[PDB]
């Protein structure tokens, strides 16, 4: 799938892409409802966090998948995106929970469906 990371349409052409589709991007994608829960997890995102993208489906990011996210940098920035219902984020951050401390780039977006948001991220 051709599409970049922080390219600035992203959200009108990730509306079309199923699991496979999701797949097949060059960088990590998960989809979360408004409260933290994973909706769609695709496999670049595994391959660099080592999470199994099928189990974490329904399991709630913040509480459980990724505490060291729990954070006014990172949660803090994505509930408040959910209270304006408006969500255009980009930062770096480490993860170092199950991982060598590994820094990357995050971009938090909100989708065009309902009560559903991205967290896109690659390795810096
Ligand atoms: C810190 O606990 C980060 C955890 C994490 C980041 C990203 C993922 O896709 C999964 C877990």
């Amino acid at each position: 799938e051709h599409v970049a990371f922080g390219s600035e349409d992203i959200e009108n052409t990730l509306a079309k892409m199923d699991d496979g589709q999701l797949d097949g991007l060059a960088f990590g994608a998960i989809q979360l409802d408004g409260d933290g829960n994973i909706l769609q997890y695709n496999a670049a995102e595994g391959d660099i966090t080592g999470r199994d993208p099928k189990q974490v489906i329904g399991k709630n990011f913040f509480k459980d998948v990724a505490p060291c996210t729990d954070s006014p940098e990172f949660y803090g920035k994505f509930k408040e995106g959910v209270a304006s219902g408006n969500l255009n984020t980009m930062f770096e951050y480490t993860f170092d929970y199950q991982k060598t401390p590994t820094k990357v780039k995050v971009h938090m977006k909100k989708a065009l469906s309902g009560d559903s948001y991205w967290v896109f991220v690659k390795r810096v």
